[PDB]
């Protein structure tokens, strides 16, 4: 099916030990869909298969009671759903603001 | 409650914290944002707004960052946020008690 971005926002204590490998592992695992656009706050564009795979992954790393993910939809228009405003992401500063 | 015309807009605040005014601009923009939705984490806030009402905060948060050290991301979940947003775990930090989705 078409791609479609999926801005995933995980609220994990990083500062935290067990907070920072677990968001180091979900970092690697959203890593090659998208970039990061904050330190817990992932964009990745997935198609359905894709994304039935990576949904699992995140929810297996993640700790349910200490932690959340957050999913946003911006389906296969996101191009014309998002704006960017300011300095470069830190993340990879030279790749398309918008995926 | 909302109008039909009521739309959500998930804000990614990339704010830097090299100096002070990092926290300072959060500070302000979080209290911007605070009226019209809740805080997910420390720098992403969503917003339910209607257009005039959008017209206004998103002038307010564009001369409060510094758009050389910071960026803002708008991400505009449309009127039907409801059907696009899926939350799985813990109660955010900031209104824990609130909806899960706005
Ligand atoms: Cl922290
Ligand atoms: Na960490």
């Amino acid at each position: 099916n078409d791609a479609m971005l999926v801005l995933i926002s995980y609220d994990v204590s990083f500062e935290d030990p067990g907070g920072q490998r677990r968001l180091r592992r979900i970092a690697k695992a959203c890593q090659d869909y998208g970039q990061r656009v904050q330190y817990s706050v992932f964009e990745c564009v997935v198609d359905p298969a894709q994304w039935a795979k990576l949904k699992h992954r995140l929810l297996s790393e993640m700790d349910k009671e200490k932690d959340c993910l957050r999913f946003y939809y911006l389906g296969a228009n996101w191009r014309n759903k998002v704006e960017h405003v300011g300095a470069k992401p830190a993340y990879d500063p030279e790749g398309p603001l918008i995926l």
